[PDB]
């Protein structure tokens, strides 16, 4: 028995491909209405293993989180949502814009990441994957949540203990990816060396031209321990007031 959400697929015209993994298309449905298409080629996940992302979205709804539209849950699965018409965050960050962009710009996007995180955490969920390749970009550089040892905490990665708190870890991760014009964090380290360095205390350092407030920051969503961790909530005002109360003699630097 389907729900509410289910539309018949002949309503969808899959027009431009975007990524794979299944797939990703630009595409419209029914009349005059622009959407993202998720595809599954078959054999790679089960059905409900697929619509673990469709079912989790459908009591997620937040302006920073990628808005479902509709499912297709009969084979071929499709799920449907918004178009975010500057992709993923991570491409954006690298890309020609990329460069462009400044502190002010960037702690504005972690702002909005937050801010939807900060939903997550009210609504009791866990992301588990939380970092700029699952940030999608829009017009005006709005930054919605969507969808890697690296990005995940020590408790998580060895044991398996994902909470809210270790995507607070992940976020401070994805404060480097920003504040580094996405760069992959730990570089020049491979997997097991961020482990095993991690594991004795080490930290990323401060980027260059990060303000050492927003590192302190960073270093506090990589508290050993997770309680120790600050909220979402927390994060989203600290970032959202930043050069007011935090940095309020900010000057623009050569790249931040
Ligand atoms: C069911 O609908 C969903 C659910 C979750 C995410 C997406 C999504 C993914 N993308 C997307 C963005 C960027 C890329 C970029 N890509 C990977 C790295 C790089 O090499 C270039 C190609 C791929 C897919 C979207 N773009 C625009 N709009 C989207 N909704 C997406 C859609």
């Amino acid at each position: 028995a389907k729900d509410a959400w289910e539309i018949p697929r002949e309503s969808l015209r899959l027009e431009v491909k975007l990524g794979q993994g299944g797939e990703v298309w630009m595409g419209t449905w029914n009349g005059t209405t622009r959407v993202a298409i998720k595809t599954l080629k078959p054999g790679t996940m089960s059905p409900e293993a697929f619509l673990q992302e469709a079912q989790v979205m459908k009591k997620l709804r937040h302006e920073k989180l990628v808005q479902l539209y509709a499912v297709v849950s009969e084979e071929p699965i499709y799920i449907v949502t918004e178009y975010m018409n500057k992709g993923s965050l991570l491409d954006f960050l690298k890309g020609e814009t990329g460069k462009y962009l400044r502190l002010p710009q960037l702690v504005d996007m972690s702002a909005q990441i937050a801010s939807g995180m900060a939903y997550v955490e009210r609504m009791n969920y866990v992301h588990r994957d939380l970092r700029a390749a699952n940030i999608l970009v829009g017009e005006n550089l709005v930054c919605k949540v969507a969808d890697p040892i690296k990005w995940t905490a020590p408790e998580a990665a060895l044991y398996g203990r994902f909470t809210i708190k270790s995507d607070v870890w992940s976020f401070g991760i994805l404060l480097t990816e920003l504040t580094t014009k996405g760069r992959v964090p730990y570089p020049g380290m491979v997997n097991r060396e961020v482990l095993d360095q991690v594991e004795r205390g080490y930290r990323m350092p401060c980027p260059p031209e990060c303000p050492e407030s927003l590192h302190d920051l960073m270093c506090q969503c990589w508290r050993k321990e997770p309680e120790e961790r600050p909220t979402f909530e927390y994060l989203q005002a600290f970032l959202e007031d930043y050069f007011t109360s935090t940095e309020p003699q900010y000057q623009p630097g050569e790249n931040l």
